C-alpha cells in the first residue's frame, strides 16, 4: 500500500450522479471504498448486494481492480446505514455477516462509517477503557473481523469530527465518540480519514474556533490526531498521537458532495498539505504542532469517485498528481 493514496467512496447506488461499474474507475485512486453495506431489522446483520452485475461479475471486477494493485474496501454506515451491537449475540451476527460479505466478494478490508447509534454513556469516561456496549462490542467486531484475514487486511474508518477531535471539547455522548474505537483498534488500523464536512467549525488546539472548508481548518484538524490532545478540558486525558501514516483528510470531491459545505480548492488545500506534509506554511493563523511538518501524512479520502467524475475529475487529477510530484 503506498505511502500516499487517494482513497475514494464509490457508490452502490444512484444519487443522481449514476453509477460507474468498478472496471470504469479512475485508475488514479488506490483504494476504492463500496458504499455501503447496511442492515434490515435486526440492526446488526450487514447486508450488500452489488448495483449492478451477478455476484460473480461483481467478485470478478473486484478481483480485476486488485490485479492492478487497487484495494476494494467494504464501507459499513454511511448516512443511512444503522448498526446496533448492544449484547454479544448482535455482535456475533455482525461479525458473520460482514465475514460472509467479505469472502463472497473478495474485498481488502473494511471501512467503518456509522454515523448514527454511537454514544458515550454516562460514566464512560475513559477512551481506553470504554464501558458503552455499543463501543465495546464494535471494537472486539473490529479486532476480531481484522484477525480473520491475513496481513493486507485493510481497516480504516470515516467519523464526522464531533466524535474525533469534537472530543478536544467535550467527552460524552457523541462527543469523543469514535476515541476509544480508535485507541481500542489502533494496532489493527490502516489509516482514519475524519469527514472534514458538513461539518460546520471545529475548535483546534491553539483553542481557537476554524471554518470547514479553508486550509487553517483542514491542518488544525488532521494536527490534533498528528500530535494527539487533551481530551474534554482534561491536561491529565491525552489522547495519544497516531502513527502520521495512519492520518488521512476526508474531503468533498466537488461543492455539491456536501450539500451543507466542506468543500475546499485544490489550490487552498495544497496550501494545507504542503504545510502538513513539510512543514511549509502560507501564512495562515494555525500554528502546526511539528513546524517542520508530518512527511509520512497518508493522503486524501473524498466522497466520492462518482462526484469526483462528475467534477471534471478534480480531485483525482488534482492530487494525484500533487502526490506524484512531490
Ligand atoms: C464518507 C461518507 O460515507 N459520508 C456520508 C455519505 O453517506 C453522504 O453521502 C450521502 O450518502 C447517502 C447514502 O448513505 C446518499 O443517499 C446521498 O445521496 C449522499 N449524499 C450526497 C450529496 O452524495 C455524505 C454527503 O456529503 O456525507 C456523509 O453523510
Amino acid at each position: 500500500l503506498g505511502s500516499k493514496l487517494l482513497v475514494g467512496y464509490w457508490h452502490n447506488f444512484d444519487n443522481g450522479t449514476g453509477i460507474i461499474k468498478l472496471k470504469d474507475v479512475s485508475p488514479k485512486w488506490d483504494v476504492i471504498n463500496v458504499s455501503f453495506g447496511e442492515t434490515g431489522g435486526d440492526r446488526s446483520t450487514v447486508e450488500f448486494s452489488p448495483v449492478y452485475g451477478t455476484d460473480a461479475d461483481f467478485k470478478s471486477d473486484i478481483s480485476y481492480l486488485k490485479s492492478k494493485g487497487k484495494k476494494v474496501v467494504l464501507s459499513i454506515g454511511g448516512q443511512n446505514g444503522v448498526v446496533l451491537l448492544p449484547d454479544n449475540a448482535a455482535k456475533d451476527r455482525f461479525i458473520n455477516s460482514i465475514q460472509s460479505l467479505i469472502d463472497k466478494y473478495g474485498f481488502d478490508g473494511i471501512d467503518i462509517d456509522l454515523q448514527s447509534g454511537i454514544y458515550l454513556n454516562g460514566n464512560d469516561t475513559n477512551f481506553k477503557n470504554p464501558t458503552t456496549p455499543q463501543i465495546v462490542n464494535l471494537i472486539s467486531a473490529i479486532r476480531t473481523i481484522s484477525d480473520h484475514y491475513g496481513p493486507d487486511f485493510l481497516l480504516s474508518m470515516a467519523p464526522e469530527t464531533a466524535y474525533v477531535q469534537g472530543g478536544y471539547s467535550a467527552y460524552g455522548s457523541i462527543w469523543g465518540a469514535y476515541l476509544p474505537i480508535i485507541y481500542g483498534v489502533k494496532d489493527k488500523l490502516t489509516y482514519i480519514h475524519v469527514q472534514h464536512f458538513n461539518a460546520g467549525s471545529g475548535i483546534g488546539m491553539d483553542g481557537n474556533n476554524y471554518n470547514q472548508g479553508t486550509a487553517d481548518y483542514e491542518v488544525a484538524m488532521a494536527d490534533m490526531l498528528l500530535h494527539g490532545f487533551p481530551v474534554g478540558g482534561n491536561a491529565n486525558n491525552i489522547f495519544p498521537a497516531l502513527r502520521s501514516d495512519q492520518v488521512m483528510i476526508g474531503l468533498p470531491a466537488a461543492p455539491a458532495a456536501a450539500p451543507s459545505g466542506g468543500y475546499i480548492s485544490p489550490t487552498e488545500m495544497k496550501k494545507a498539505l504542503n504545510y502538513i506534509i513539510k512543514g511549509v506554511p502560507f501564512g495562515g493563523k494555525y500554528k502546526l504542532s511539528n513546524q517542520s511538518g508530518y512527511p509520512a501524512f497518508r493522503g486524501l479520502m473524498s466522497w466520492s469517485i462518482n462526484w469526483d467524475a462528475k467534477n471534471n475529475f478534480e480531485f483525482s487529477n488534482n492530487y494525484r498528481t500533487y502526490f506524484d510530484g512531490l
